């Protein structure tokens, strides 16, 4: 019921582990789903890639991309993870992709919400469908 026009929450050092894996965001999100897949980034995501500077960069503009679609922050300016954990128990209509060892634990409390991560030159599915409260 996630789609086939695939929408995936990045986290603040996604496209850094992309770039590190010399991985297009794009084409690896789409090569791992097999279908059209859309990155999306919140505002509070958004903000910090314009706050954290120079390591981020190269991530501010690839954020910036057509592609992206941007997701409106319903919330006061907060925190990044806080955000999209907030933002899956609403709707369920969403993948994250996160390297995070922390943000994940967090998500796999919620059901349905698969996780993407860059592991091994590729993203790859890193939750498919297990709940470990
Ligand atoms: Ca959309
Ligand atoms: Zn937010």
């Amino acid at each position: 019921s996630l789609g086939p026009p695939y929408h995936v929450i990045i986290d603040t050092n996604f496209i850094n582990f992309c770039l590190q894996q010399k991985i297009d965001l794009f084409e690896g999100l789409m090569t791992c789903l097999y279908a059209k897949t859309i990155p999306c980034i919140s505002d509070c995501v958004m903000a910090e890639l314009e706050k954290l500077g120079i390591r981020y960069r190269i991530a501010l503009r690839i954020a910036k991309d057509e592609r992206f679609e941007r997701l409106p922050c319903t919330h006061k300016g907060t925190y990044a993870d806080d955000c999209i954990v907030q933002r899956v128990m609403q709707h369920k209509c969403y993948l994250v992709a996160t390297n995070d060892k922390n943000l994940k634990q967090r998500i796999r409390k919620i059901p349905g919400i698969p996780i993407l991560s860059v592991a091994n030159h590729k993203i790859r599915v890193e939750r498919l469908v297990d709940v470990v409260d």
